[PDB]
């Protein structure tokens, strides 16, 4: 069967299918994902005034990501659940292209709207020492929509062109290592002037950041970890890569939301 | 009709089939469940002012767990009524396969993000006298995971392979009694300090806790408890089953939610 | 054709069908039902903070019986639309058993959810004299729970079996009695010690209880209440019952809040 | 086709069809009315404190307007998008009545509902002088039901019995009149004791009132305002009584909400 | 076959057919432009607090443009995945007659509603000197409505008839040169009398509005700009033209709304 530039889902769900075990857990994994995002946006909303002033806007941007996030979260648990369809005969979910094929991009659509307001969040709780506000924000916005735009044209090859799919992956990951650095230099600068309870949760904040981060680039590799005919070129490894981008989506958004928050409230007097 | 790693409900629906009343009631409870969810988040939302500052995250928590929920019991509802289909022939609802299988796991995974909520909300109600705040978030937090993963395993077995589904169940029931001997101290800790009327209340928690909790492992074992082909190996174990798993979440969640509410406007300075 | 244990609705959608005006008025008054539940929601959250903090309770309740009625009318009119459709040969609405059977049971479900929560509310507004606020509370509780339980398990044999149907309503009727009773009680102490602005709303209160909560058995009962073959037994007689369950649920749940919420605000000071 | 008792787009639908145009204006229409009404709702809860307490009511009715509006509006269009299927073979839209007959009854259910609240709420903001509350408001309530009542049994027959649909819409007309008569009495009694300002904003409700609440009867009669075989018995008619009511019900609540809120303000120390 | 008076993505659709790069990303795009607004009506409800009272007003149009938009853009979503499927055989998507022929109106009444809102809006944060507030407003209004209907019109003939297509899009270019001339009025004499920071918002809004503004006749014109059989006409001009309408409408009205809500807070005593 053609399918094109499409996501390896597919080409699993062609030939393969998917049992019950590994069809109903992305399912479930994926409704996780958009449930949870919306359990967020009510405590990002609910615990704004627990700051001061200065900081709520850390909190209604912690909010804004949340929307977004649950209604893209919630696009791609429809797309996978409309593109598989139970085989009678056989007992697997084989492609069911009626219901169009499935494609990550919902997810990467999120990042884009999402990444460059959690890089910008911080700012408005922790104060810089050296680097100016405006150049540290433009940096983190050119750089986030680099990385997502490069990454977004890069999945469509995951299957039909191996060395476009790499090479696409490769200038994101160049964006990426761009954030990190400049993320350790806001976090080292956030650190000086504040209480030892504020660094503690700062020093937090950043392996929480560079763990949930470092996930993604994983789950857009996923299938092919374990190389040609790998372990990972199958069920499991769909079932593996749509659990890291639910965790990291979870933990980059919301477990990042209520740390800042926390930081947030211990800087309030 | 080869139907793999599948919760008993398919089993039944592809066999004897539901009739009106199995298939009708069951629709019924499941959309009960996520309505009261919805009902319960305006409550929690509504009442937030109700109780002094420092317990108002108690109230913010009870709401989003009502979130998370009110979304995994609506898809839980839906994946019943697209799984099961009337034919006009014998009338009788048949399993459809082109909605999807039935599974339960819509309703475990609103049990993973909530299950630690509803442990660690009670944290911010009552105070502790001996045993440290993290560490009682920590062990709460790493049970409850471990409870419902080790328990959403299990159960895709149920009919599959009898013992992965016990064994899976019986390491799933291990971490259940650690959080309940957690729990039970959290309880006790939480009397002391407290009016006769506060310390009523934590008593009345507790046996809600216990009642309600002690359902879930029941409902997982609902199907085969009268034994090979019992009474509710059948459409009435089906009925039973999706009952008990509606009245332990509306329990475990709505009416725990409102005792540890009532607790706290008694902890109130205003009360 | 077997349908069982079945609602008489598909039975008269099985045989004769429904004509345009019957399908249609049914269609629109059951979104109506849902729609006016949506309305009520948002009048009783914006009047909250319009009577004393004492008092805020009942309206509160007002608005959580709202978020419920709307979410089960809303299901019990798509139950209708899915259960019925068009034969162009005949130009009527028949049967179409792939959307399901259709089933009162959504309503009843919703009555469970509510009944107790709107007897409770009122003891919010009014303070009892001779009657202790645990011992009403219960009893409204215990006898709410059973009416509708009881009346849930009757009307599946509404055609099935007639005997049943009527047993099962009569032991219904007896609980339904039991709340009429408590209810003029606390209607009656809820006066004494009230401006006399407050005790003709009481008045009205009672009236509107009683009218709204006598049409349930009405509707019940609607198929047969012209007998064996008669005028009520057929598309019309559908059209009544679910006009007057529609009536009945905006009257006890709507027209009640609003009255005990003018109530709350004549003993507001 | 045996139609029965059904609304003239259905018959232009099974015969003509629809073109491209014809269609997906209907529908964009159609879209755009409920969209409106959502905005509105959140228009008249955020602008609730620009006026004093005792006017706020009139700005919560306006809202609870909205709510009803909303979703018999959504319900309207989605019956008309289902209703009516391109045909490949001709390029036009036919009658699919799986998706059931359309029927502007959705609609007609929104008036029912919101007419007594339309009317109620102008009497939270301006006072009376001679006519006494109670009065106006039963026969704002009466005259409304009996005037949405009437059309709604009349726009069954609009082309199965024209002299019924004739006959109904006259005896509606009568109560149509009648509140139109109560209405011009309340603008006058409320322009006395006010200022200039506030007697400007109450004489334009007033042309509002009657230019928009006139529409609806020329979207009744629109299919034959040209006669037998005229050029609005058509698609063309289709399209211009879906405007007009569309018109009607933003100008009838929306603009007339906007109206209250202003002269409240006015009223406002 | 036979599409008539159709949006020429469906003629796209009908021939050459989308690949999977070409349908996902359009349906991705399409997706983000209805979550961007919802994410956006969050913020601008969030924020409304942070300007004077007086300013205000300008942040609750902000909020209602949101609603609109937001299911409008849902929509416009909702109609490009239902009118095109997958065909297995050839691995392209192909116009799905059956889910309605695909229609960029959706978008347009969003523009018809919102339009008005946007251009009003600015008059609430800066103070004219020698232009009527009145004469403004009136100007913008029937400049606004006139731009968006005529457009309308025309882009139903963007295949059919490319002279009426032309024409009417010439006639809207007028209304739009007519309110580009009005807002630069508008933009100067609020500049007057000014803090510094403010005149520096006001010069970033202007270009905004040139960019954003000017987006949408390239989007309309999008499928002709490479002549008669251009790159443009194609999958990719299909592409082009969602890309440029979700950026123009995300720029148009949340990034105009962020910059107008930062403008009221400098002006805010
Ligand atoms: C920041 C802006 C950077 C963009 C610069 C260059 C684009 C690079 C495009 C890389 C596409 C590679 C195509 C390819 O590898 O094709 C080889 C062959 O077709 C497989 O068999
Ligand atoms: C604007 C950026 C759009 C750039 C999209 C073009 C890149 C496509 C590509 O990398 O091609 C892979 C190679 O041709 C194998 O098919
Ligand atoms: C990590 C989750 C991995 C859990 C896999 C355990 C599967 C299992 O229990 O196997 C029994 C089955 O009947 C035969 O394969
Ligand atoms: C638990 C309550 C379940 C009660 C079951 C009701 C059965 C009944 O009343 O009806 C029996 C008869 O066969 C009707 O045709
Ligand atoms: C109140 C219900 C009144 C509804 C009855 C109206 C019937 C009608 O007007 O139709 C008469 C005509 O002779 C037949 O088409
Ligand atoms: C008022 C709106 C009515 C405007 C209708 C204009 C129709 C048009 O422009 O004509 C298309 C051309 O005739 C096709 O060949
Ligand atoms: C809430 C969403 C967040 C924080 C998303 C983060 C996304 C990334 C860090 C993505 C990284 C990628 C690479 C470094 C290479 C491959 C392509 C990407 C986009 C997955
Ligand atoms: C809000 C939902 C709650 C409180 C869920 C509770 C779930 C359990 C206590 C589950 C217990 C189980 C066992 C002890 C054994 C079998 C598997 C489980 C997960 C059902
Ligand atoms: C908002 C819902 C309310 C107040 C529901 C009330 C329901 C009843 C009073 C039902 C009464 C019944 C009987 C007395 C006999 C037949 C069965 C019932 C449940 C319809
Ligand atoms: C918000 C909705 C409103 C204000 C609805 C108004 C409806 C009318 C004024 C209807 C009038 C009619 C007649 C006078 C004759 C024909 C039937 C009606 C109902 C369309
Ligand atoms: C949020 C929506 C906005 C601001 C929409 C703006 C729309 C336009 C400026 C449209 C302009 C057009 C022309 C000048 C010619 C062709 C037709 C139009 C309507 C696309
Ligand atoms: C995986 C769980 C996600 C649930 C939604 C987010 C809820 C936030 C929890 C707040 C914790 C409060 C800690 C403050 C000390
Ligand atoms: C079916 C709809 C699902 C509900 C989604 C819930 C999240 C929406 C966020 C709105 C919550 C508003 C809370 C504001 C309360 C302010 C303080 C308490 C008084
Ligand atoms: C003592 C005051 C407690 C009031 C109880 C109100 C319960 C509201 C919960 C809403 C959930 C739906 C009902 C099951
Ligand atoms: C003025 C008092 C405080 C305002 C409370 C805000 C209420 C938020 C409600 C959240 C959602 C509840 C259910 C939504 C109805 C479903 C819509 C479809
Ligand atoms: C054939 C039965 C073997 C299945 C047993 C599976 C038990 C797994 C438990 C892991 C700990
Ligand atoms: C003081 C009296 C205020 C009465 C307000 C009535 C509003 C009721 C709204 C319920 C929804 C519509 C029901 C038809
Ligand atoms: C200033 C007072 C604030 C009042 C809070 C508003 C309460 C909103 C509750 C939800 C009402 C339902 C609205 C329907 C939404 C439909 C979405 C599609
Ligand atoms: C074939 C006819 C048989 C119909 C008789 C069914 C009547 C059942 C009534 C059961 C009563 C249960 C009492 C419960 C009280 C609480
Ligand atoms: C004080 C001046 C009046 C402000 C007018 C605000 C406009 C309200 C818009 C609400 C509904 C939006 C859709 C209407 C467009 C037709
Ligand atoms: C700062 C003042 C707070 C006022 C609260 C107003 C919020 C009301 C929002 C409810 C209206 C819903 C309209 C959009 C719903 C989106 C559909 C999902
Ligand atoms: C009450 C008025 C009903 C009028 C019906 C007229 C029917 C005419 C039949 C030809
Ligand atoms: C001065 C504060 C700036 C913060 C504005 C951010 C709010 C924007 C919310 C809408 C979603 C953003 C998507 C952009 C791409
Ligand atoms: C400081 C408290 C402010 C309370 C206002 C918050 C209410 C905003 C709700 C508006 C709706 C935004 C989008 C909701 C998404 C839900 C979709 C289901
Ligand atoms: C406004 C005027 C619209 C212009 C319409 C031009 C029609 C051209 C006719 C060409 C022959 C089909
Ligand atoms: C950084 C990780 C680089 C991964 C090396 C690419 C491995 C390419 O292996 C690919 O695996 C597929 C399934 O097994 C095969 O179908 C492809 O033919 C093969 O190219
Ligand atoms: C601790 C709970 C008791 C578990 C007892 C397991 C014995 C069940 O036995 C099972 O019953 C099914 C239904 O009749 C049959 O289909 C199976 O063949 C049979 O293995
Ligand atoms: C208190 C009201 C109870 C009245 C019971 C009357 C018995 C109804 O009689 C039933 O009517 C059906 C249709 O008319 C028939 O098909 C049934 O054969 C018949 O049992
Ligand atoms: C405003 C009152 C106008 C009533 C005039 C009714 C005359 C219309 O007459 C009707 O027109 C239909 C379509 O043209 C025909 O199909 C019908 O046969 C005809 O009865
Ligand atoms: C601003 C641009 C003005 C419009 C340019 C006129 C070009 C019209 O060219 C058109 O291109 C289509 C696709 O190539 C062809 O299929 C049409 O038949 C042809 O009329
Ligand atoms: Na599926
Ligand atoms: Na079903
Ligand atoms: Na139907
Ligand atoms: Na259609
Ligand atoms: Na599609």
């Amino acid at each position: 069967q053609e399918l094109g530039n499409a996501n390896f889902e597919n080409f699993i769900g062609a030939t393969e299918g998917f049992s019950e075990i590994a069809y109903q857990f992305t399912s479930h994994i994926l409704t996780l994902g958009y449930a949870v995002m919306l359990a967020g946006l009510l405590y990002f909303i609910l615990t704004i005034k627990n700051v001061d002033k200065k900081f709520q806007m850390s909190n209604i941007l912690s909010a804004v990501v949340m929307v977004s996030a649950f209604l893209l979260l919630y696009a791609q648990a429809q797309n996978w659940t409309s593109s598989f369809t139970f085989n009678e005969e056989v007992g697997r979910y084989f492609l069911d292209p009626s219901g169009d094929l499935f494609n990550n991009g919902y997810r990467y659509l999120n990042w884009l709207i999402n990444v460059p307001m959690l890089l910008f969040q911080i700012l408005f709780v922790v104060s810089l020492t050296t680097s100016k506000f405006s150049s540290v924000r433009n940096q983190f916005w050119f750089s986030g929509a680099m990385m997502i735009i490069t990454g977004y044209i890069g999945q469509f090859y995951e299957v039909s062109n191996l060395t476009a799919f790499l090479v696409w992956g490769a200038i994101s990951s160049a964006f990426f290592f761009h954030i990190l650095w400049v993320m350790k230099k806001v976090i080292n600068e956030g650190k000086e002037g504040i209480s030892p309870a504020g660094q503690k949760i700062l020093s937090n904040i950043w392996i929480l950041f560079l763990i949930s981060w470092t996930l993604y680039p994983g789950a857009y590799l996923m299938p092919y970890l374990t190389g040609v005919d790998g372990f990972l070129y199958s069920e499991d490894g769909v079932m593996a890569r749509q659990l890291v981008y639910t965790i990291a989506d979870v933990s980059s958004k919301v477990i990042y939301g209520v740390l800042l928050g926390n930081l947030a409230i211990t800087l309030s007097k």
